[PDB]
């Protein structure tokens, strides 16, 4: 069941209404790739939830108070300072997105090692619950074994892959939270701890990748026995003792439209922080009010009632769709991968099911989701933008997904009428087979 | 069936949780009276729909372009500018809210007649298909009393009549000679009408009344707080206009008054502001005098006590507030709540545009009007759910669920029906009160 | 010497240029009266300092955290919350602006005495070291007249006396028996005083008067629109307090009244809002009745017609408005304008906190009060410079340059002195008027 | 003379006041590199004017209307659409700063040529009024020959350097506006035209680099005979016919705190635009309200009265300082390079004059500017943040610069107490000699 929203709506952005008549000129002119579709034509946009969700009034006021100093920025203090209280790292380097924080730490952490341990470039390899090589447990992808912390570190797997390497050629460990395998599964503190030690020994750096830190917190609280009674920050603080440094995209749990963070725990890492400052000068990051905001989203992203709500309703949508037996090739907190061949068995791989599915939803409700499938299987993917849509929204979606599945029969398929050299799915244009 | 929100949500105000215990401490504290309950103790505050719901991005950006000149503010123009298009009136005085309009225009209109028609101070009576607290309080409190001329068919929770709050044209007709037209200083027309639980008025009905008014020639002040919900009802219900747009209907609608006085806190969806406007030169005279008064009361008529940004905003509210889809959603929802409530068997007045009314005593009947059956329901509701409702009373004193725009979802809706359920099945262990 | 602005500028409202020609069309149009000049025709609008100057980032962010509950809004608390700290009063009614406070509190205070002291309706008189338009208009317009008890030394543009707008303690003393203390319903204390051209009042002077008031025991309402500029003057001038902070002085200051009524449009630097407050339980009685009235006039005392965001903002205005540096700059500047004006030889009243006054007739003397020498200066100023000034008059009717906070720079300052120069040397080819 | 501001101030950010007492703990703890100084301690920050100036109320409202679509973003339309009306290019690709737009076009334009003309990588070279090689006229750096359009293209110089190369190894021409040599000098339309033709022939791409497009407009209007009577957009439109594509940092003339732009004129370049979309997917860019804003700053940046004002007062500051004979090693619209050895003759190169100068200003007024000098000469540099400070501000500065020049005698010098491996000036800490 869907929980009632633990807030009041104060500011809304209008969406017009669409006769299926109209919704077709549209998808036609889109040339059947909904990406290439005007929003403002999309009724319910499901294309992604990365900073496309709502904000709190404090977040808004925050944006009014930017001090746009280009140094010693009192705003920057605030941002880095809420980082110290929330995560207790003292080394905040605002980036402007997630992708930011990586483009900076990869090349440094590599070099730190290539030097004081003498790593070998062409035979180097990084590890991760989710080149990296992903060391996740066996339950991981077993939709239909209820394991509570599904994206944990395979401690042993990792152990092995380290010397299988061995220590001098692993620059770091990323520990994504929540883990990003299988539409987003939690990682336990006990596991987090565990894994961290497996690094202390071979002395490797541990980079906590936390776009969904708040959610992961909640799962630990909902589920790890011995925490059931810690608050979200309490959890989160403790959590962060098991990494040296954190790299996040604020556009998720932090609740802001723009923003990235790359930060460091203590001066045992000031050494590194020093070199990212050096690197960051040539590239990447942010408006002063941006910082004031993110400084707040950080605390706002963690309110319990909210996360409970947020996760509630992602859940609710999925329960909603199994109830009408729509196949999901995985379901979690990040996304929802409906399976399209199953929902649409009589349309081949080179006729494209996902696009086709995508367009129908579109015609029928005006939902915009996304062929993520091409070759393993053909998936069409859902995500939900925080504090943006309702249960009625969810209902409309679900229901729309019925009508699809009933006309599953005379819904057609697609064959290229233009396709660019790389990344076909972003601007290709299709027709049926 | 709840309609899905015709909009994405953009900015929310998060709200604290609660302990049943605490809540009790709270209501006990409130004078046993949810009304004086504090904002952060309530979880769904249905106290009133007046300036409490959401605004549009455009609305809010608008609030950053205030021109704050004390006199002849660009913003004042922008607002008059839109009053002309939306309603077609040419004389636009901004007041800070409806009470403003009203403390200004009654006494103005009361002197118009005391002279050119020699009206009798102590024998005077003003008419309306209803009057708000403010309207009659400010008319009782000025010397002149009102009498309502609603239809027989009015609050009858049995028959479902499409325009449930029209003017009784005849009961009005009568009332006019019955008091000597020299002495009706003005007729107020409320749209939608407040005390029907929010019931429509017909264009046709409007026409007809306007005729009687041009007849003894009496000012007609459209009271306009929910002008948009009214217009919608027409579009869905009055035969001729099924095909027009909302402004379109609005516009027609607004031919039948020499002036409008209005609270922008409801339909126009500003947190603050009201309008006092006149239609054409046949009234510039009045405008002139109103303008005079306004200084003294709200301040200079370039602001009538609005800041620049507020004018800017209302100037866009007035638009946004008419958007079709939106009111279809807004109304739907009030509606979906009422249906939700019939099915658990709670007798409530017809779906108006904005609130929902509840037969107090029936849901709990073994309570007599000595101990009050309206209030304890409030208290209870809150006690149990963290809902705040209140009882402004209307035969039978009863319970009102006014409903802030764009603020709560189907789910909040469902959570309220719910509490009425929990409440039903404890009517047995449930008491009465004297505050 | 202009002090440099103690702040970076963050958000500006760009302003249209002008053709001398057009400007003339414009003033001719205005009724020959700059006042009704339109906002975008003016280039430096000195019409009044009331809600027209700048706000702080904090102020403005604040406006995004409104809680908009009709009753018991978190924001209402935040605001009362800061009234307590800043002034130490415990009874905080928000009105939408000073007129509000005043339409509420006069009549309230007028019944206090009509009963417990049996005051005589028709024989009643209220006292003050001055009264604004609104204050006396709302007291003339309520039955009770005022008399001002300013000092001999008051408007004398010759002597420079540090606290130029004190109470004549004795001229007051006298006036009280002279009218029978049963009949003074209240004394209003203005700080700074408006009609001195903005002149300070002394803490000492305040004390002394408060004594006389506790004596015949009469309510003292501090009228508080420029309470901060007042406090500063003291800090720079009253001997004992040279060392304290502004709140510090404020606080002391505010012991000597049983209540304050206030317009936040000036010193507290909100675009909109006013306060009506009482100090301690010795008055909760009053508060109680004021609260009653407010409904009828501004609306429910959790907002007194303010939106949530406005409460939030003023709640931070009240602070920001006392910042030292700021008022040092604010005042400096008014000052630097006056000096600028003496040196081209224009006789103007002492530097008050906020405006600048001008001997009308002197700068142009071969104009007699038949043709008006105040107005044509206005017109001219504007005609020539795109300045708008106005003449609210004060012996001799004269010209006022009130000056919006944080809005115009030294340069704008210089550009105004300038026009007075251009204007001087054309007094020869310059005329008089009858509108 | 300083012109009065053609606006009203509405929103101010507070700055506290500082006893020189206090201003010293400060610069000390800064370790004598003012960069490392808390703003909020700086009275008048002169560190830079890149998006650290003010905005219009329309700019502010604009930021309230972001539609934060992750595609077909109605906001994006607005931004790209004001770009079409202002510059008439149809290919807007918002970046998130100036530096953005380059990191994208360099590598593409190189490749466009390396292929359809067959450029040679190690012997390739780009040209510019200001590797590139700068082809500016002889007057350029002659402080004290009043030439009105000082940063123009040396047509002949360029001519030569092209074949001296020849055409196949010049990927493009950048044409910075205003040109960035010698603290910012204009470029004439006639010159712009001229130069463009010198590319049409060898068919080279012309990339208009326009962080200060509005100012440059004004100079042309103030100065090119035959335009004296065109408006700023009129000028600007015409201007842009002489490039194929434009790369700007909105943080200057566009008047926003965040933002970049990379855009293209017509489909003769759609070809290229296509590949930058490809490249841009892996990296770089912006909040929806950001776009709404910049869409407005674009028009706002151009109001005449304003630019006149803005340039006025930059001028005024300089006239102000020659009047007290402070030596500027160059003066223009971008910055102001005071000469420090001249102002401070009795302090050597390895004792550092600029830092020393920087600190004194600081102690005396609380001005923060910047040693740009190390070896040619030792400069300390000023810039002014738009619509932020006043004339009184300027006066305070100027005057402060007197007191400096009178105690020119017992003002000391500096010698390293820590210096990092690269970019010493950003975090080094100094002491006197």
């Amino acid at each position: 069941k869907h929980l009632p929203e633990p807030f009041r709506i104060r500011v809304i952005e209008p969406v017009k209404r669409t006769t299926r008549a109209y919704r077709e000129e549209a998808i036609i002119k889109s040339g059947m790739n909904p990406f290439l579709l005007d929003s403002e034509d999309v009724f319910i946009d499901l294309l992604t939830d990365s900073g496309t969700g709502a904000v709190t009034q404090s977040m808004q006021a925050a944006m009014m108070r930017g001090d746009e100093a280009y140094s010693g920025s009192r705003s920057y203090y605030a941002l880095a300072e809420s980082v110290k209280n929330i995560f207790g790292y003292q080394y905040t380097i605002p980036t402007h997105q997630g992708r930011g924080a990586e483009q900076i730490y990869i090349p440094v952490l590599i070099k730190k090692r290539e030097q004081e341990k003498g790593l070998d470039r062409s035979k180097m390899v990084a590890f991760s619950n989710y080149t990296v090589r992903n060391v996740y447990i066996k339950e991981a992808f077993d939709t239909g074994v209820r394991y509570d912390f599904k994206g944990n570190f395979d401690l042993e797997g990792l152990e092995r892959g380290i010397e299988e390497v061995g220590p001098n050629n692993v620059p770091y460990i990323v520990a994504t939270i929540t883990s990003n395998s299988a539409g987003g599964q939690p990682v336990s503190l006990a596991n987090l701890k565990a894994m961290y030690s497996i690094a202390k020994k071979y002395d490797i750096p541990v980079v906590m990748d936390s776009a969904r830190f708040a959610e992961n917190a909640y799962f630990i609280k909902q589920r790890e026995a011995e925490y059931k009674d810690w608050t979200i920050e309490q959890i989160t603080r403790e959590t962060y003792k098991y990494a040296d440094m954190l790299a996040m995209s604020a556009k998720k749990d932090a609740m802001v439209p723009m923003g990235g963070l790359l930060c460091m725990k203590d001066d045992s890492f000031f050494d590194v922080y020093t070199e990212c400052r050096t690197l960051c000068v040539v590239q990447e990051g942010l408006e002063g009010g941006a910082m004031e905001r993110l400084a707040v989203g950080l605390y706002d992203g963690m309110n319990l009632d909210w996360l409970a709500y947020r996760i509630a309703q992602v859940q609710y949508l999925v329960d909603g769709l199994e109830e009408i037996g729509v196949v999901c090739q995985q379901a979690g907190g990040h996304a929802a991968f409906v399976d399209a061949g199953k929902l649409l068995p009589h349309i081949p791989a080179d006729q494209f099911p996902a696009q086709a599915l995508a367009c129908e939803l579109y015609k029928v409700a005006g939902i915009r989701a996304v062929e993520i499938g091409s070759c393993p299987a053909e998936l069409l993917r859902l995500t939900i933008p925080r504090a943006t849509y309702t249960q009625t929204h969810m209902d409309f979606i679900i229901e729309a997904f019925k009508h699809v599945k009933e006309n599953a029969a005379n819904i057609k398929g697609l064959t290229f009428t233009y396709e660019p050299k790389v990344l076909r799915h972003f601007t290709a244009k299709l027709k049926e087979v």
